[PDB]
């Protein structure tokens, strides 16, 4: 009697990536200018040397501009938030309750209009954050703000973290294979607010991340058995993989605090991600019988560009296999989880563009990598689509 | 090539759950003297009409004790932690990054040991918790502490509350059942350290958390596809549904502060879930012909006697029904995610104790629920195992 349920109960062909759209706030903040306007907001002019240094730092960040919920309005009415550590946790709590919310429905309201189906057809969410927690959380929040129905059935991921764009597609895959019919609403949606602090000479690590993180959504629509042109399939989930680097402890370490979300850095993450890149690849590779990295398409966490640097040099990859990804650094810095979802936009829309024969540049298949604490490596192998 | 890919990938049977294990803080906390205590340790004695409401919620709650990582000397070290609104956060989350992965540890290592098979077969960890967050998660502590494959796919649910025991069901199941030989390894950890603090009398709602919360860990093996004879089935997961009640926007929210995780009840919660729980069960049950539903084994969780009072009634369930649940409120208190947990354990062990011929009270078909933050209903229907 449960084997025919069942049996009945679940999906038949792979997940896939149906529709994709993005959002960020409205304040862009060029990066050229940036170390200027950070000090200066601060209260930092008289760290002088620690200002050269940011200055370096952001010149090679390979980031021309992020968006910022906040803003020099916001930074003015909250010293706190402004300060290397000030209690600060309930004044970045009360903005990202709200705007991590209000950005991922941004976003969800571009993909479902993509999809072009019923919302009422959406049958799960996952909701995906490093910024702030809420009970009920952001996916009730979603759920409210877009009308799904109340039966919606939620995941809600929080304090995640950079890998979690593969996280949440190792999940998508899972919920939309073992359940006929299923519809999975998919929103990364990052905010700094919790993460901006001033700066301070003792803690240049913590540096780094005022110089690489940035504001963004993204949200995907995940099925199995798309509905011939009814719906139309982007990419194909084929396997997935988490795993946690060697000799790698603290290597990023990030504590929910009275003054905000912090961030340390205390080992070398470049070289760590280099290093066991190759493990990851033929763990997913070498059962497909392929080991020319160049030959299929990638979309890889742009944590900071040294982490790119390093895995084009470690594998001899074409310096043009990560061009969507320095893309969205570039134009967007490192927005957390939703970064590798909008360098599949990227990739698609590009590849569409250009009049390619796939979504993936042209090329059938292709790896997805998030990076994060632990250290932790998401994988993903994804098979484009024709067209 | 990827249609042969996904049919190899795929689990074939119903998820189910091979062994369940507990753990609590070593520290028992009597119920009948609770309020002495309470108001004591929370310099709150001048406070005599809050007082003598808060015995009556202690003599109402049908608690007779918990189990508490706070401990008077702890409290002693943290006036903070006793006022009813003091900056508290960072000692709170020093206490639980810790404890909730410690009591996590103690739960899974029984749970993994009554499986019987090697750790390194764990495919897959969900860790749940609603107190404290941190990057890594629990999940990577978890990992550590256990030696588990660093390889094993992780799933860091925070700040989930009380309906998050259905949750990690309803998502171990899909795992389990999409992954052919995937082994779940399913913790829930709750500590109060998170949410306790002192009286306030314009307040009332945060002081019943206080009669009712207490602390622990429960862990499950969940997997398809059981090796006849090596593993044991005890219960399997056939069908799962997340919803939201009408008309109880704000009725249970927590924010989690600088002065640590509130609590707040804005509307009836007893009543608006038993309004709602006979759509759930009719969802759940219509499809399986059943409408009887004191012909089903039963598992709610027990946020207080009140909600377990009132559906009693709406249904016209015997008495006897709810037993294994109020054994579980009555012994351990209100554990927020692991207690439906720790109600599968009590009912197969009195099942099995008492000679009956399932693991579900004799019967054949269950549910279990989970209700929280929303307000969320969590439903999740089960077939028991013979013997
Ligand atoms: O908009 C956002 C963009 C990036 C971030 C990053 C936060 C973060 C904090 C850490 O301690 C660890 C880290 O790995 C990630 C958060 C918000
Ligand atoms: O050990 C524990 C036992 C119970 C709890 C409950 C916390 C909680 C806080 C809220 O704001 C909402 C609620 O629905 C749940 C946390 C720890």
């Amino acid at each position: 009697s449960v084997s025919e349920i069942r049996k009945a109960q679940r999906a038949e062909g792979p997940a896939t990536i149906l529709a994709i759209g993005t959002a960020n706030p409205a304040n862009c903040v060029e990066q050229s200018t940036y170390p200027d306007f950070y000090f200066k907001i601060t209260n930092s002019e008289h760290k002088t040397e620690l200002k050269e240094k940011f200055q370096r730092m952001c010149d090679k960040s390979m980031i021309k501009r992020r968006y910022m919920y906040l803003t020099e309005e916001i930074l003015k009415e909250n010293p706190n938030v402004c300060e290397y550590m000030a209690p600060s946790l309930d004044a970045r709590q009360d903005m990202v309750v709200v705007e991590v919310p209000r950005l991922g429905k941004e976003a969800a309201v571009k993909a479902i209009k993509e999809w072009g189906q019923p919302k009422s057809k959406i049958t799960h969410l996952i909701v995906c954050t490093t910024s702030g927690v809420d009970m009920p959380g952001a996916d009730y929040q979603l759920t409210k703000l877009l009308g799904l129905r109340p039966y919606v059935k939620r995941y809600m991921m929080y304090q995640q973290g950079c890998f979690a764009g593969g996280t949440v597609l190792r999940l998508a895959k899972d919920l939309a294979e073992n359940n006929k019919g299923a519809r999975v609403l998919v929103v990364c949606s990052e905010v700094t607010a919790v993460t901006f602090r001033g700066p301070s000479d003792t803690h240049l690590d913590s540096l780094v991340g005022q110089a690489l993180f940035g504001d963004g959504a993204a949200a995907l629509i995940v099925g199995s058995d798309p509905v011939p042109e009814i719906e139309k399939p982007i990419f194909e989930m084929v396997w997935t993989a988490q795993t946690i680097a060697p000799d790698s402890e603290g290597a990023i370490d990030g504590h929910l605090r009275e003054a905000g979300l912090t961030f340390h850095l205390l080992k070398d993450v470049p070289g760590i991600v280099s290093k066991n890149i190759t493990k990851a690849l033929v763990e997913a590779f070498e059962p497909l019988g392929i080991s020319d990295y160049n030959s299929i398409f990638w979309i890889a966490h742009p944590g900071g560009p040294a982490i790119l640097d390093q895995v084009e040099q470690k594998l001899a990859l074409k310096p043009e296999k990560m061009n969507a990804t320095r893309e969205v650094l570039s134009e967007y810095g490192n927005m957390s989880s939703a970064c590798v979802l909008f360098i599949l936009d990227e990739m698609r829309k590009k590849s569409t563009q250009n009049g390619l024969k796939t979504t993936g540049e042209g090329l059938e298949w292709g790896v997805l990598f998030g990076f994060g604490p632990g250290l932790t490596i998401e994988t993903v192998v994804l098979r484009s689509v024709a067209i």
